[PDB]
RNA sequence: UUCACAUUGCCCAAGUUU
RNA sequence: CAAUGUGAG
């Protein structure tokens, strides 16, 4: 439970492919530079950046001589040459167009220590050095553009991109400094997010309430209109010179609205001497709730550069997607255009520190791994061969297909829309596809009844269970999006323990062989079948001893939410294929990534593995989704020990080797085909199986990019895998092949998915817990805990399929 | 609620005188 | 998983 293992070696498996990556090489000088600790009394980050930039111009002659200090926005200051004050304190103060600021100088950043650590000589990558370089690259754009996370956004000049509702698209780019096997690298990627337009509040009202012009509404707002407007502007800032956080939209129109004893229209009529157009419309209530200052819509401006944190509307989203949808070559060229346009070398603050940035994307050589063969059953024992990460189920039967003899249907769609004919049609079509797949639906359903409302579910289901012995499955037709779905799964998964398979009504009226086939995949698994397996003799050597494959993920509540729990999920392989998985799930602290009750969850799974296979795992392979580099030590420290605790409290001296792997699907590394005839499909992406464990990866540690999936649309996200611990001493080859093969064991489709199945199931388990908790989200905890606790008959199934 | 892929929503980060 | 797109035997 200490620092991660070193890179054991480099992969050798697979044919080579020429790739470009959105990493731009950095030439860093071999000099020392100087860290200073600031403290400003009393502020937003951008306000503090402003204090220093004005302060440096003001104490130029006294202190900062021809220097270009960079400032991280709070209390870290860096200079290329030392400041003529030495080792001691200084208390300065600056003017606002009020601030005492303290400058010390704690440290000297060696820099040349970075080159040596990048050479692997020094085991440690010095973080406090990498911190400093990022502050260099961020200093200037942090004031010109509008920061959001590690990115930067600005209004596109020459073009506008409205979304409606007073919003518009702002294009921008992500920026980050990372170390690598080769050099320091600048990772750049284009991005876009919704912003509020800096228009008159009057015109803001118009876009939200759907007026072409002011004069449509001539007398004060409707009850309906004043709340809808209020909901949209409250929390946004506005300007007149001066700043104001909008806090409320008043009840009375300006002319009638009053403050102590004068009225705002009257107040503006003589003090600032302008009658109001639109005296009918109300006033904004600004700043403090306790205080009584009210502002007219007329004189107000929506202040520029405020990110839109509310969820977009559906047509707003449509507009956003349409604007930013981009094939991989188009993506590549846009990154390139931006970077030649950025001209990071001209940046004076960059120039101060003598940093040089490469004009072009780095060239990197990847390898394309071979897909494993997939083994089906029935009589043929057919073998399927993934081609460009895809295969099909025609002319093949499940390795272990379930014979279905007792089953029922429950339609919650209106009969006028979903008729008995449609159901009968759909049934015959399904039975056909299912027999071909080795999953004979041997008879007609023993039950078929229309229903309406979530109220009718539990009684209908309790009936079925009490009546039809050996009942295997209930198929449930739904009219579309409905609360019934959440209800059907609550009763099935948690209350009665009954297999259910829902189908949207539209996919019943009109069915297709592909859709029905994918449906049988889900069904056969839910009823304990094995769809396929990896070709046994084609697996890596690790399968020669008993091994369990764990997948784990946390899912946090949406943006803006304050009290909903985070949900941890852990699944474990239950056979030697590996194919069958059992799941565990927990509610835990709001926005905690660390899986709190992991040890209990792993113990549960280890026991079930033994009852299933009658083997004890000699090794445990742990795939952990979603952890960032910043949280690697904390998570590993807690979660690695939790796995050990599980093993130790199970049996004395039961110490299986642990391999701990973090899976990151969401980062800002993008890989492109250098050679045009390597591109795959309309989107023009790199092929499935593409592997990069050199050049752009970590200088000392064990990590690699693997893109295991076909890229249908946009630009593919190659998944990054990072090994935080490995008792089993894997080689790069074996772990990459293992990880790649597990992307083929995902039962919901005949494709190679973007992450290993165990981790993918961990997502599906979490998301299902989220469905159990809909509108239900010491005594607080136990209620939610029980909401996600599945029935005893469900515990050992793949209900999450 | 057939499914995958892609944009966003998720930990880190970011943000927090009328 | 939700919204929105692109796709499949
Ligand atoms: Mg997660
Ligand atoms: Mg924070
Ligand atoms: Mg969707």
């Amino acid at each position: 439970a200490f620092k991660p293992p070193p890179r054991p070696d480099f992969g050798t498996s697979g044919r080579t492919i020429k790739l470009q990556a959105n990493f731009f090489e950095m030439d860093i000088p071999k000099i020392d530079i100087y860290h200073y600790e600031l403290d400003i009394k009393p502020c937003p980050r951008r306000v503090n950046r402003e204090i220093v930039e004005h302060m440096v111009q003001h104490f130029k002659t006294q202190i900062f001589g021809d220097r270009k200090p960079v400032f991280d926005g709070r209390k870290n200051l860096y200079t290329a040459m030392p400041l003529p004050i030495g080792r001691d304190k200084v208390e300065l103060e600056v003017t606002l167009p009020i601030f005492k600021v303290s400058i010390k100088w704690v440290s000297c950043v060696s820099l040349q220590a970075l080159h040596d650590a990048l050479s692997g000589r020094l085991p440690s990558v010095p973080f406090e050095t990498i911190q400093a370089l990022d502050v260099v690259m961020r200093h200037l754009p942090s004031m010109r553009y509008t920061p959001v996370g590690r990115s930067f956004f600005t209004a596109s000049e020459g073009c506008s991109n409205p979304l409606g509702g007073g919003r518009e698209v702002w294009f921008g780019f992500h920026q980050s400094v990372r170390p690598s096997l080769w050099k320091m690298m600048l990772n750049i990627d284009v991005s876009a997010t919704a912003f509020y337009k800096a228009q008159p509040v009057i015109e803001f009202v118009c876009e939200v309430l759907d007026f072409k012009s002011i004069e449509e509404q001539q007398k004060p707002l409707t009850d309906s209109q004043r709340v809808k407007f209020t909901k949209e502007i409250k929390g946004l800032k506005v300007e007149i010179k001066r700043k104001y956080r909008v806090c409320n939209v008043t009840r009375r129109p300006a002319s009638h609205q009053t403050f102590p004893e004068c009225t705002v229209a009257q107040y503006f009529k003589d003090r600032h001497k302008l009658v109001l157009r639109y005296p009918h419309l109300p006033c904004l209530q600004v700043g403090q709730e306790q205080k009584h200052t009210y502002l007219p819509l007329e004189v107000c401006n929506i202040v520029a550069g405020q990110r839109c944190i509310k969820k977009l509307t559906d047509n707003q989203t449509s507009t956003m997607i349409r604007a930013t949808a981009r094939s991989a070559p188009d993506r590549q060229e846009e990154i390139s255009k931006l970077m030649r346009s950025a001209d990071f070398n001209t940046d004076p603050y960059v120039r101060e520190f003598g940093i040089m940035v490469k004009d072009e994307m780095t060239d990197v050589t990847g390898r394309v791994l071979q897909p494993p063969s997939i083994l089906y059953g029935g009589r043929n024992k057919a073998i399927a061969t993934p081609v460009q990460g895809v295969w099909d189920m025609r002319n093949k039967q499940f390795h272990t297909g379930i014979e279905i003899k007792v089953w029922a249907i429950a339609c919650f769609a209106p009969q006028r829309q979903c008729t008995e004919v449609h159901l009968k049609s759909f049934t015959e079509q399904l039975r056909k596809i299912s027999r071909d797949a080795g999953m004979p639906i041997q008879g007609q359903p023993c039950f078929c009844k229309y229903a309406q409302g979530a109220d009718s579910v539990e009684p209908m289901f309790r009936h079925l269970k009490n009546t039809y012995a050996g009942l295997q499955l209930v198929v449930v037709i739904l009219p579309g999006k409905t609360p019934v779905y959440a209800e059907v799964k609550r009763v099935g998964d948690t209350v009665l323990g009954m297999a259910t398979q829902c189908v949207q009504m539209k996919n019943v009226q009109r069915t297709t062989p592909q859709t029905l086939s994918n449906l049988c995949l889900k069904i056969n698994v839910k009823l304990g079948g094995v769809n396929n397996i990896l070709l046994p003799q084609g697996r890596p050597p690790v399968f020669q001893q008993p091994v369990i494959f764990l997948g784990a993920d946390v899912t946090h509540p949406p943006a803006g939410d304050g009290k909903k729990p985070s949900i941890a999920a852990v699944v474990g392989s239950m056979d030697a294929h590996p194919n069958r998985y059992c799941a565990t799930v927990r509610v835990q602290q709001h926005r905690q990534e660390i899986i709190q009750d992991l040890a209990a969850m792993v113990r549960e799974l280890l026991i079930q593995f033994y009852k299933s296979t009658r083997f004890k795992p000699t090794r445990i392979i742990f795939y952990r989704d979603g952890v960032s580099e910043g949280q690697f030590q904390q998570v590993l420290h807690h979660e690695l020990l939790a796995i050990r605790e599980a093993c130790i409290k199970l049996e004395k001296d039961y110490q299986p080797g642990i391999t701990f792997i973090v899976v990151q699907k969401r980062h800002h590394t993008r890989l492109f085909c250098t050679d045009k005839n390597e591109r795959v499909g309309k989107s023009g992406n790199i092929p499935a199986g593409t592997t990069v464990d050199t050049k752009i990866t970590h200088p000392t540690e064990f990590d690699f990019y693997l893109c295991s999936h076909a890229g249908i649309q946009g630009t593919s996200r190659p998944s990054h895998y990072h090994v935080l611990w490995d008792d089993n001493r894997f080689s790069s080859d074996e772990l990459q092949i293992l990880t790649y093969q597990l992307c083929h064991t995902y039962v919901r489709c005949t494709r190679s998915v973007s992450i290993p199945a165990p981790a993918y199931y961990a997502h599906l388990v979490a998301f299902r817990a989220r469905y159990h908790l809909v509108d239900k989200e010491g005594r607080d905890h136990q209620a939610l805990a029980k909401a996600v606790q599945v029935h005893q008959d469900t515990l050992r199934t793949m209900y999450f399929a």
